[PDB]
């Protein structure tokens, strides 16, 4: 049937479908599932609410928005995810708390030749602003947006990546900080927890 | 009360907010609305598919994914928008035959310093692939990106916007066409036609 291979255990192949964390011989659009099982237990996906995952393999970054349901039990990257009619549609690969990622075909996504750049993550915190490479209260990131505006950019050489309950976003900047572009989706979401 | 410049008529002013062709004294989130008004007469709009617009004042790229009204008379640029309630929440900007755009805080949104690169939109025809700064069939494009593949990723000099009815996608290349970097919206949309 369809294979499904861990990132963590070396399983990228870059003939077949990649998604974080997985490689698979299929391309599951998981957006559409509300339940999910996993050993034959039932658990609920969340609504309105999803995972930032990202594996990075070769130099390669393959990161996206995953739906992701919750768990009390402890599950371990591997386990298979299964849908209601007994196939296996993903396998266990992020979590965070009681949240777990279902990995595939999901919602906004970043892909990215690491080559030269580096890329991090961060949690956004409600309220805050985003400027560059930090958040800060709004008028205290105006400010420092100010203090950059006048200089030259530089050629980008690092992405962050913010997660916040209500918006995600997408920053690269220069040496200095400087923001070069800025990318902005409207969904809210969590970042695994290692 | 509220405050509504448009960019096309030289109203860009950097101490406002910023959206699509619209410097404005309020920043008003355009999601919550399905009915709008002009001029005495009402409007729907479209639900789940939306107008890709963007501005360029100065060496800034302000564009977003925005709702849209259904509107077969002809609007003129600055045309009051108000909801059912008797305030203004926008002017007319951009139209796509009977489409017109809502500009203020929409969906998805790239804001972007022009200073060394260019922007292309592009329409993506209905099951075609992208790779880098070409569309085509997903045949032809797979065949273009493993020629690709063995080039060494260089900086980014152009970003490409490919708008289409089930997805969205924003890519980058480089000076010799290799995609950088790509970003997916999973949302349907049209481009403003002039």
């Amino acid at each position: 049937m369809a294979m499904f291979y861990a990132h963590a255990f070396g399983g990228y192949d870059e003939n077949l479908h990649a998604f974080p964390g997985i490689s698979s011989t299929v391309a599951n659009d998981v957006r559409k599932y509300s339940v999910v099982s996993v050993y034959n237990k039932k658990y609920n996906i969340v609504k309105n609410k999803y995972m930032w995952c990202n594996s990075q393999v070769n130099k390669r970054y393959i990161g996206a928005l995953l739906p992701m349901f919750e768990c009390n039990e402890y599950l371990q990257i591997g386990d298979p995810i299964h849908d209601l009619e007994g196939n296996q549609i993903s396998i266990v690969t992020y979590r965070h708390k009681n949240y777990y990622a279902l990995s595939g075909i999901g919602y906004e996504s970043l892909d990215l030749c690491l080559e030269g750049v580096g890329i991090h993550h961060h949690v956004l915190e409600t309220g805050n602003a985003v400027y560059g490479k930090v958040q800060h209260e709004y008028s205290t990131i105006k400010e420092k947006a100010k203090e950059m505006n006048a200089l030259k950019p530089g050629p980008i050489i690092d992405y962050h990546v913010w997660i916040g309950d209500c918006v995600c976003q997408v920053t690269t900047v220069d040496v200095h900080g400087k923001e070069i572009m800025r990318m902005r989706f409207k969904r809210g979401a969590v970042l695994p927890i290692p």
